[PDB]
């Protein structure tokens, strides 16, 4: 369900990174439920 750019989830990771220091904890339970597998491996693949 992503509707408006607050649909988005990784709207509280990719736009908020100077932000992103406590604000980070729904990313980090939902990562697992949507698969913490493909989230570590595209960060190895993707890597910045």
């Amino acid at each position: 369900s992503s509707l408006l750019e607050k649909g988005l989830d990784g709207a509280k990771k990719a736009v908020g990174g100077l932000g992103k220091l406590g604000k980070d904890a729904v990313e980090d339970l939902e990562s697992v439920g949507k698969g913490a597998v493909h989230d570590v491996k595209d960060v190895l693949d993707s890597v910045l």
